[PDB]
């Protein structure tokens, strides 16, 4: 049926694949190996050491502080708690639905705006464009992407622009199929980085 103008989307949050890939980068984040994490920790990390070592300015880094910050927030983060993987996930299951939600009716995502923050620290013209040797150096700085290889088959995956480079928006839909719905299609994304 057509649905009378609603879309069907899929989520797979059930899915071990899904499990196992926000698993994986819980114990990222969990850098004590204690089984739990904060917002603290998390906007430290985004501030106090992403950003310090790429050399954003100021605005710049202030940005992504307020990206990274209303993001977890969205999935049930808040300073000075404590939070274990399983409130983690379900936190995510929510993110994802009301995400997704705003992704059909054309509206801002926090996904989006956290790429807007990455790719400005990046991108002189601000125009949502980097190269490979700029996701290579988040990629090792964050520590989510260490491996040049894996990098270069993240922009192998993707569609990139008629110079090579790789779009906001792209990266974006990438995301959202990664993170939110397990899409078959963003499979490989980050290469043999996250699973
Ligand atoms: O998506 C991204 N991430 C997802 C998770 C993450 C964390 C926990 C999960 O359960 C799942 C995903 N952790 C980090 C790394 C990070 C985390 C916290 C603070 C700073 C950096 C991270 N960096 C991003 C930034 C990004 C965003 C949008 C773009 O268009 C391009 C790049 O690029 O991959
Ligand atoms: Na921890």
């Amino acid at each position: 049926m057509s649905s009378k103008y609603a879309v069907k989307l899929k989520t797979d949050f059930d899915n071990p694949r899904w499990i196992k890939r926000h698993k994986h980068m819980f114990d990222f984040l969990d850098i004590n190996g204690n089984g739990k994490i904060t917002l603290d920790e998390i906007v430290s990390k985004a501030s106090d050491d992403i950003c310090a070592k790429l050399e954003a300015t100021p605005e710049q880094t202030k940005r992504f502080q307020v990206c990274v910050e209303a993001f977890f927030r969205g999935c049930g983060m808040e300073y000075g708690k404590e939070i274990a993987f399983p409130q983690f996930l379900d936190g995510w299951k929510q993110l994802a639905t009301s995400e997704l939600k705003k992704w059909a009716r054309n509206e801002p995502t926090l996904i989006r705006e956290w790429g807007d923050a990455v790719f400005d620290i990046f991108d002189k013209d601000g125009s949502g464009t980097i190269t490979l040797d700029e996701w290579k150096a988040y990629g090792k700085i964050s520590g989510i992407s260490p491996s040049q290889e894996d990098c270069e088959a993240t922009f192998r995956h993707c569609d990139l622009d008629n110079s090579g480079d790789l779009d906001v928006d792209e990266m974006t839909r990438q995301h959202l199929g990664f993170w939110y719905t397990l899409d078959p299609e963003a499979d490989g994304l980050y290469g043999n980085g996250v699973p």
